[PDB]
């Protein structure tokens, strides 16, 4: 045949295009000129296709790939069909075990560069010079669900970064909240068992809203801090581009003089912090369970590269015990009001992978993979993680040679006396496979530690204690950080936390677990406890009403850096606006709308009651991106309704529903000319309302008003009004 | 200790109860008196819990299952903590590869019995006497999505039955529509690749609504029949109890005299045929991605046993 | 540091050197200028060592590769030691499952070239042009034992050849005998279980001399033909360089016009056929269980490259039923007297691998791997093999991407829609992973069958019959081929067959199995059966004595091509002679001996009672290779004793034993001057005897005589005399 | 785990303890034991925290390491006493 069309419409343009303009494709075909040392080094295993003959894996050309070999055209298939058997066998063996946690994830390639040399505090080569660029590979993920679960669940998110440094791979394997649920790695199977689907029936997926999770939390108050972050809007990010990242544990930075400095790692999203609202997130898991995966991929194809600032909280070794919390306790955060985040460098994700399985699914990150200039601490959760990644990757990725899988390979040299193992790629020519050896003059050889290019030596921390299985008494405080978090949130963020706990505990079948969680909230803050209790039909006791609130954290009664929205940081580039078309669109409005959006890097999606095209007043042919039902308001940041023949869409139920949903979800809406007739559906004032942009036409200040609302993300003042709308 | 409440409300009643009345539980605890030969034969590997000491896998009692062994209560974790290492090791290796297709599925135990002896057309032992009961294990599934994807997607459903007969295991591995998309098994990897998530970005999950599926369909008209069924409300069943089942292929029955009879296998839902509507099914993928799994489980806990002829 | 010596004696010369002259080494270091297309394409995975730092697999330099990280120098090891954990983990996972059969094997690289274009009979591209060179990788093996078992056991040998052709990989997976034990693949697990170590105790290794094997054989007379070959000296080859190879099955050759020709594949050893004798092979299993592996590696390092001529027996389609046996029956051979072997091309093995595990142990051959121009037949052993190799290789090599392990990769192009699988190396950029597709204009595309570069199409053989599990009546004849083999053997080869059966059946514990085997031998030949029975204390019945011998094969009462030795083909290049020195060797004799050996490509190993050196009469310092006991006569082809101070070695028990062993095992012996005193230890007459070269000095005709004996391999006329020697 | 195929090698007959073994570990390739415990974690109230930890004691007690005193720096160094 064949039938790719004559117009060449099958193939997407190899240039940045806005979401939905062209079919997506493998990164190296979408952006062939985007390169980095790692992307180039993968060239040996990239496999093309065009102009090549179809063959078996042994290189034999196939003549007929449509039929098995049989004795007669209606006869039995013959065992000698080696073509069919290789093809079916490889298909039969396609799947590998998904990760134990973080199985649902989306990744991209990029690069990192420090703003200045950090040689006074660390000898890490990748932070030693502002013009030294280090390729990275980043994988973002949910945490509980399987690899086929949905993106916009309520859950913690993983944020893992593989740095291909000149002195080794450093993996920074963090999450989107600055603490973890538990204190010691020994409890990790217990916690993860409690949050994952229950064992009898394997329900629920991607949800902590079930009895065993809340049983565990209620019995293990150390979890309450991260639970508070998960119940807030932090648990439902708008995009991986708009959430923070944290390494959680205190690590060490080691300089050339041997000085150790404690450090906690942060990633700041340069697109700003932004989250969905629960009803929107939950409905989006049904409308588009691949929303975050798609959003990341389309941002990079559009040139809206995710950018993050690496930042360090630095504490001198002499200040280890100066806080009212233990620095080694992963359930405690270090307030930025106490220890500021120093900016360190920028990370840009600018290329999607070519093959998700080969590059994303087989990537292996490990917090153990550190480099000279970095070291660990005794945090008891970090200590046990050091054992687990290595162990799980051998079974997940089939053997001990997972570092030879292309995405995992260092770009710098690697030489040692390790040999064999399943799927061994490297063919070693060294005469010796042991050291010391004389037969190869002891090569490859050990290298002493030094200021640069030196071997790894651990910091010589003094260890003094008996061999004990004991929690440090300093870790036995569970309510002051949850309280600090609570008081740092805005009133509307506090309401959403309450709503999250209420919704989750309403799904817990055993009422006494609900009551025990409420009792724990009474140890954090009474207003919080009472608001959740009222939603659960629970009444606090007199004793509960008199629980003394936990102490402030080093005199802090709040830290605004813990809130998503108290300090504006809203950027609109990369956001999307739905434009609800009609069959006689006033092109003056459309011109003005698209020009204003284009100027700020905001994308548009043209919607209608059907697919195809509609023609504007002026004759302009407009292509329809999707239908009102086909691409609901859940997927956009704002909605504009231009003037024209509004009767065409005024009696359309889907069109009205579109605005009711967007209104409920606090998204800015802009109506021009006769589009103002839609105000009745969303029942608000004859004279108007903050959050609803309206004018006779879409001109000068109309688009400016709409853009200012989008920079603020959502219209929080509309909260009290949304409860009367049936949406 | 003593974390359970003194009114015993942690434990669900061991008697049929309506959906939502009691917490769900393992079948043998919820219905200890429901038995069959296969269920009885699994007793040798069933492991209890109550009143036993917590141990390693080698039988060593654990004293402190809350902490790793370290040098000092704020010190480094020690390599000799064999208890931590067994526990983390087993956790680290919990997962196995999901099924290539039909990775999302929900299953139950039951039994079969023929209405009358079918010896005139087949010598299969399990079809030879109305009083002969055959334990079964049935797994229903979606077809495209992974094991963690949602139940009420638009897709073909699998309906697989393992009959534990006295002359061997017979597995009847069918779907909820009477035909399949393709004609020759050589094309199965092509079709499946086309319907599954696209390879550059692995989207979309649980959906045939993407370009590669329709490209393949457009190029292979043999697919149109099953496509018609999938696009109908057949592709969004109300429950596994309310859909039909088919073996699809023509098989043979062979009687004692050696006569072969062509046969196609069917399962009729005794609860009747019933499907959702698209907007409902898609929204239900978001509000309860485990809706069919939950519905199956709770119907059985309530005594509303799924029955098929 | 500095472990290597200053004289550079740790490093072997990168030039051809005789066995034992230099330490052996990886092939690319030993022979860097030897190349072929496959060796060159492996360069991307070869890893060096000299002048590089020692690192983890992630690229981090190691400073101390001698110690674990601990709390205090006498303290507990710390979980955070990621360097120790990676190194120990990779060691812990070094082994993979051995092959189910042919686990013990030795391999080398080389090349093949046809003598002329065979386009008239086959369109296979690698046989299309005399100038077309095809790289090969060949693995020879025993069949029963584990990878750690001994080389010189009595067993069939595997001979597998991977051809890296321009139109795909062609694997020719043969054995050193022209038939197999069984007729249908369904019984392979039964046969292999019977031959392998018994299941209760896992004894015996590398031996078919145990009850279950002979039980099976006695019950399944189809096995008798191959058992005859295995009991002959064919089951104990001198080296892989001196055995034959066969494809066994009838396959097909397909030309451009579509004509099918039946073909059986053969390999002829250009060094000639040669085998050990049983006592020598058994003792060598103890002294040097790696004898064949060492002999192959050392021959290539010396430039004595193994050479084999590929040959075809061709039968026209219309002659399928012209013989007394079925061409599809793999327990039947095609006598060369009926169908000559046509010479096709030459194969030369000229480079050893770099890493045994990576290249040899992970190599995967499959008889299924054919190319356009070749096809299968209905042989029911071959048919079942087509299924098995695919299946076993996935578990053995870890997944469905074993074709990406370097040694298995094709050198020609390979492109298809297969994806994923554990350890996926290739990163596919095709936008499509299915066909037919329009999104990549249907590439990679199928190719029609044609005269060259065409897609594979099976020959359209007519199939007619019911679906049955039934053996063809034509295969139900079991004794005529065993009888033809027996009658084709020399008298001393016949005696060795008798002795094989007798030794093996003496180790069968259940006497009735021995008796049943003797009864089977009575159906093949009465002389054979009575000679085995007399060694077992079994007396044939009158009925056994009157069993009619089976018919001749197509009129043939013998075929000399079935004998190892009936038609001389002895070459001496590559063979070794032990020279037994004394403390005052006569230099004149040594000069002449070495020069004559050197001129024919025969190696020498200078032996003495101790290591070090000895000084010859004229001051020549003579380096000692090994001692009389450290390098027994088992390892050499002949023994020369030069003149000098014979008293120094005449009272040496080890020296005398050296000659008694060599004598017993039929090796040529040459004694010069006072060395003739050793004649009494081997009880040879005063006058002399054929096979013992003697003179006053070692020159003119003495070396010619010895080399003439070496060309005839062993001294068969001395068999009657070796019985009286206590050795 | 790689030699014997997964983390349930303790269920291979020759390796099995003859004494009781109960805990919250689940799944893994070739899982033989079918756990009926409502809970797969601890602490839990839904099975009244069983199976439960046991204090160390004279007999039938839980395992507790001997409280050896550790005092030193983190070092990759051979004791001089071993030289
Ligand atoms: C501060 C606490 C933790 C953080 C921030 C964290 C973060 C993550 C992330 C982001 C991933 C996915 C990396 C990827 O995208 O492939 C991951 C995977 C994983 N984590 Fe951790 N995790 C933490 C605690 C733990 C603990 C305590 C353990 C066990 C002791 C653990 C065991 C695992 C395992 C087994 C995997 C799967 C790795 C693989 O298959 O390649 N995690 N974790
Ligand atoms: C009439 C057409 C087909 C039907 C009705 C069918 C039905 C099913 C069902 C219901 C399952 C899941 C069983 C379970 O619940 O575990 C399944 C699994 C599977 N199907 Fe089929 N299928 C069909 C065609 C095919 C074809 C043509 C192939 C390949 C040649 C194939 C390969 C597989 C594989 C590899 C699995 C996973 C099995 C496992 O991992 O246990 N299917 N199929
Ligand atoms: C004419 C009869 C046969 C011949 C000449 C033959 C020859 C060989 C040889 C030479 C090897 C080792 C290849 C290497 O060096 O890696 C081998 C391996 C093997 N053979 Fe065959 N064999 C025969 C019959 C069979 C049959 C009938 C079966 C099964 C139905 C079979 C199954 C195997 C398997 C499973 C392996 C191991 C393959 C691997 O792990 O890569 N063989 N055979």
């Amino acid at each position: 045949d064949s039938l790719a069309p004559e117009d060449g419409s099958h193939r997407p343009a190899a240039e940045p295009t806005p979401p939905g303009a062209q079919p997506t494709a493998p990164g190296s075909l979408k952006a062939p000129d985007t390169r980095n040392e790692k992307l180039n080094s993968l060239e040996d295993v990239r496999k093309g296709s065009e102009n090549y003959a179809l063959t078996t894996n042994q290189g034999v050309r196939i003549a007929d790939d449509q039929n098995s070999l049989r004795a007669g055209s209606r006869g039995p298939t013959l065992l000698e069909d080696f073509i069919l058997r290789e093809k079916i066998t490889h298909f039969d063996h396609e799947r590998i075990p998904e990760r134990i946690v973080h199985a649902r994830g989306s990744a991209a390639h990029g690069y990192f560069q420090p703003y200045k040399s950090l040689s006074d505090i660390t000898k890490a080569d990748f932070l030693s010079d502002p013009n030294k660029i280090t390729p990275v590979f980043v994988r973002f993920s949910t945490c509980q669900g399987g690899a086929g679960s949905a993106d916009t669940v309520r859950d913690i998110r993983g944020f893992a970064t593989k740095f291909y440094t000149e002195e080794g791979i450093f993996d920074l394997v963090g999450n989107n909240t600055p603490i973890f649920f538990i204190q010691d790695a020994h409890k990790f199977p217990d916690f993860v068992h409690a949050v994952k689907p229950e064992p009898h029936w394997a329900i629920p997926q991607g949800q902590s809203a079930h009895d065993t999770f809340w049983d565990y939390v209620s019995l293990q108050p150390e979890t309450l801090h991260n639970v508070m972050w998960a119940m807030s809007d932090r648990g439902i990010p708008r995009s991986y581009r708009t959430m923070e990242g944290f390494g959680i544990h205190t690590f060490r930075l080691i300089n050339a003089e041997g000085k150790a400095t404690f450090v906690r790692f942060h990633w700041k999203p340069l697109a700003g912090k932004a989250s969905l609202v629960w009803d929107e997130a939950q409905k989006l898991t049904g409308r588009d369970p691949d929303f975050h995966r798609r959003e990341l991929w389309e941002a990079i194809e559009a040139g809206d590269f995710p950018e993050y600032e690496l930042g360090f909280q630095l504490i001198p070794e002499e200040d280890e015990f100066k806080f009212d919390f233990d620095l080694l306790d992963p359930t405690k955060l270090i307030p930025e009001e106490l220890v500021p985040v120093q900016r360190v460098g920028k990370m840009v994700l600018n290329r999607n992978p070519d093959n998700f399985f080969a590059e994303n699914e087989q990537a292996a990150f490990h917090p153990g993979h550190i480099v000279p200039g970095l070291d660990f601490t005794n945090d008891p959760l970090l200590q046990g993680r050091l054992f687990s990644y290595t162990d799980t990757q051998i079974s997940r990725l089939g053997g001990p040679n997972f570092h030879e899988i292309p995405i995992n390979r260092p770009t710098c040299p690697y030489h040692n006396f390790q040999r064999d193992g399943m799927h061994r790629m490297g063919i070693d020519t060294n005469p010796a496979n042991y050291e010391p050896n004389s037969i190869n003059d002891n090569w490859p050889r050990e290298t002493p530690p030094g200021p640069k290019r030196g071997g790894f030596e651990s910091y010589q921390e003094r260890v003094e204690g008996n061999k004990v299985r004991e929690r440090s008494p300093s870790f036995g405080e569970y309510y002051s950080h949850p309280r600090l978090f609570w008081l740092s949130q805005t009133p509307f963020e506090q309401r959403h936390i309450v709503d999250g706990f209420s919704f989750e505990l309403s799904k817990v079948v055993r009422p006494y677990i609900r009551e025990r969680v409420v009792d724990q909230l009474a140890h954090i803050d009474l207003t919080l406890a009472q608001a959740v209790a009222k939603n659960l039909g629970i009444e606090l006791t007199d004793d509960q009403l008199n629980i003394t609130p936990p102490p402030d954290v080093n005199g802090l009664k709040k830290d605004p850096s813990l809130s998503l929205y108290a300090i504006p940081d809203g950027d609109v580039k990369g956001r999307v606006v739905a434009i609800l078309l009609n069959d006689e669109v006033r092109s003056a409005d459309l011109l003005a709308i698209l020009k204003a959006l284009k100027a700020k890097g905001v994308h548009a999606k043209l919607l209608y009651s059907r697919m195809g095209e509609v023609t504007a007043d002026d004759g302009t042919v407009l292509p329809i991106a999707a239908t009102f039902a086909g691409a609901p308001s859940l997927t956009v940041d704002a909605v504009i309704v231009p003037c024209g023949n509004i009767a065409d869409i005024a009696d359309n139920g889907d069109a009205n529903y579109y605005l009711m949903e967007a209104y409920k979800h606090l998204k800015p809406i802009a109506l021009a000319g006769d589009a103002r007739k839609f105000k009745a559906t969303i029942k608000i004032a004859d004279q108007g309302e903050e959050g609803i942009v309206e004018a006779d036409s879409a001109d000068g200040s109309f688009m400016d008003e709409l853009l200012t609302l989008m920079a603020a993300h959502r219209v929080w003042s509309r909260i009290p009004k949304i409860d009367k709308i049936p949406a």
